[PDB]
């Protein structure tokens, strides 16, 4: 199984996933002095006002929580995007410390975590098919940086300890993502792919500009979580992050400066 050891980690995915070495991997450094400002970008509509969570849940290489994405309930659209995104999911990348964590990065900064909310085009009809197609999904990619806490991340921080290792799972209703949010929607884009396998190159990423702020005390429950499944040897999930990727002849665009 790929993950994120010395023996099953990036590098080694390009073996069971070539695509790894594809033209529109993901992530990549944001280098902010040559990402072109496009005046013609939209304002980014988030629309999450009637998002209905359902459950959360260890895969074995982070934690996602899931929504009911059976209608148009927590849509993205405007910014890069033609058409609608529903959110299906949003899920985190995090370190074993601070100063590590995030997939993206900002002028080689590193930040502690990256929050992933992850929505599909409705013209595709599900997340599955659109993440077989060059435009299926839109990644809203938020970074943390370990400061003051984020009141709307305790109720997800506050129920880790039942989702402790791979497999396990709870309900999780009445999440509000909004909660997750910086106060700006400045952000830059760019076309990319998944970050884990199977690294399809399928994302319109769009990475706001402002990270939010998390407590010390939230990162760390983070990293109390573990990969392997109750039974296995324990190895704590830190570190579930792919380093930058090579940009190729892609452009970055913001929506700001
Ligand atoms: C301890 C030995 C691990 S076996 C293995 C692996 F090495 C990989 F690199 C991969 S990969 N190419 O998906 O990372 C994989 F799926 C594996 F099962
Ligand atoms: C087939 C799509 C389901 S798999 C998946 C995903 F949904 C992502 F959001 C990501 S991410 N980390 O790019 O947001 C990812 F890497 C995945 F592999
Ligand atoms: C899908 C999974 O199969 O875990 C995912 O990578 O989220
Ligand atoms: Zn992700």
């Amino acid at each position: 199984h790929w993950g994120y050891g010395k023996h099953n980690g990036p590098e080694h995915w390009h073996k069971d996933f070539p695509i790894a070495k594809g033209e529109r991997q993901s992530p990549v450094d944001i280098d902010t002095h040559t990402a072109k400002y496009d005046p013609s970008l939209k304002p980014l509509s988030v629309s999450y006002d009637q998002a209905t969570s359902l459950r959360i849940l260890n895969n074995g290489h982070s934690f996602k929580v899931e929504f009911d994405d059976s209608q148009d309930k927590a849509v993205l659209k405007g910014g890069p995007l033609d058409g609608t995104y529903r959110l299906t999911q949003f899920h985190f990348h995090w370190g074993s410390l601070d100063g590590q964590g995030s997939e993206h990065t900002v002028d080689k900064k590193k930040y502690a975590a990256e929050l992933h909310l992850v929505h599909w085009n409705t013209k595709y009809g599900d997340a599955g098919k659109a993440s077989q197609q060059p435009d299926g999904l839109a990644v809203l990619g938020i970074f943390l940086k370990v400061g003051s806490a984020k009141p709307g991340l305790q109720k997800v921080v506050d129920v880790l300890d039942s989702i402790k290792t791979k497999g396990k799972s709870a309900d999780f209703t009445n999440f509000d993502p909004r909660g997750l949010l910086p106060e700006s929607l400045d952000y830059w884009t760019y076309p990319g792919s998944l970050t884990t396998p199977p690294l399809n190159e399928c994302v319109t990423w769009i990475v706001l500009k402002e990270p939010i702020s998390v407590s010390s005390e939230q990162v760390l429950k983070f990293r109390k979580l573990n990969f392997n499944g109750e039974g296995e040897p324990e190895e704590l999930m830190v570190d579930n992050w792919r380093p930058a990727q090579p940009l190729k002849n892609r452009q970055i665009k913001a929506s700001f400066k």
